[PDB]
């Protein structure tokens, strides 16, 4: 089912969000944070994106799953810039 599938990936991002704040934490702590941390937080933020992609939704919490991700993505560009 639809839902199951959308609460899958929620389940994930969830992880991924609380990622994304340990990476700005060590930054701002002043530790010299591996590209490699940033990109594949930004890679698996992007199969999340696949996965709803193919969810036939429900709709509603999909796209906000989206928005959640875009959100993400933005924030994780943000420290790459910034450790650039």
């Amino acid at each position: 089912l639809a839902i199951a599938a959308v609460n899958a990936v929620t389940g994930e991002v969830d992880k991924l969000s609380d990622r994304v704040v340990a990476l700005e934490v060590a930054v701002n702590g002043g530790t010299q944070v591996a590209v490699r941390e940033f990109d594949m937080a930004a890679e698996l933020l992007m199969r999340q994106l696949l996965k709803l992609d193919g969810i036939e939704a429900a709709k509603v919490q999909r796209k906000a799953e989206v928005r959640r991700i875009q959100n993400l993505q933005e924030a994780v560009d943000k420290l790459k810039a910034r450790c650039s």
